């Protein structure tokens, strides 16, 4: 093959691993917020390191503690907007992650 | 074989070789002005000496940095109306050094 | 009889260009170099076509273009394919003016 | 033809190599040995090539490798595979220079 070939090749891995090391620190960004919010606006009870020596996931830990503060901030009137039920037991993904912006929005409007 | 057919021979073979050496001269400044190019308009990503470390002629060295050259100075419409296609990819020869001349052009204007 | 008729359709396509070209070479250089006058000044149709293909080079493409792709400064004895390529680059150049 | 395009690529080889020597001679040598006043004094261009690669071996490549390795002080006959190894030492010294 000319080398063209590598001309995209030689970019394209380089550009691969770079979009790899932005989706690690987007994931560390992703650890501190969880960690941040569960340290101000939940109990002690749902600290990582209990849940931990419970026997949950880390995204399990993530994913509870962004329920309870959708829960806890976040009204059943944009709850059944955005999710449609009152109750997100089971339920976590886009839709959770709207829920946690829209209790980012909650808190900021609060203070 | 007479006396002028050797005139004629000894001329024609002294003249092959001028002709000779003045191509390698003139291989000789592409050589250099390939290298000042890619030195000042193009990333050191694409130098030399990684280049003809990944096992590429030195042609295809050459090409790729022409290519580069006129995507970075020679518009698309300028590259789509010349070579009568926007990829640039299996234009290399004669049409390639109209549009180095056209980027050489270009940075001439932009300095 | 469709020998003649792919002939005529050659016709059709060099007259479409040559309308073209006349029409914006008489809203962009002169109307000293209108057909009629030419063709009283004794000009042949091709020689005022390339002529006015010319002028078009030298209003839009300029110098360092002309004496490097069509490797001459002067567009007197460049015609052909070179010729097509500079009056395409000046098609660009009025189409960005 | 692809024995005239191999011929060619060696051609095009040998240019990129008087390229670089040429290239370094001009900046560390001196302008007495330009290609053109060489040329004007009368030397082809292989003697001009072989004389610039001796005077970069005497410029860099010290007189004790030019005696051992070449085995022979002078370089105005040790041309070959000795004169290549002695012009490989001497872009080695001026890449550590």
């Amino acid at each position: 093959l000319s080398i063209n070939e590598r001309i995209t090749k030689e970019l394209a891995e380089v550009e691969e691993r770079e979009r790899i090391e932005k989706q690690l620190l987007l994931e560390a960004e992703r650890i501190n917020e969880i960690d941040t919010l569960a340290k101000a606006h939940l109990s002690n009870h749902f600290n990582k390191e209990v849940l931990l020596a419970k026997g949950y996931t880390l995204k399990d830990i993530m994913q509870a503690q962004r329920r309870e503060l959708v829960r806890k901030f976040v009204p059943i009137e944009q709850i059944k907007a955005i999710a449609k039920v009152s109750d997100i037991s089971h339920i976590d993904g886009e839709i959770l992650e709207q829920l946690v912006s829209l209790a980012k929005v909650n808190i900021k409007l609060r203070k």
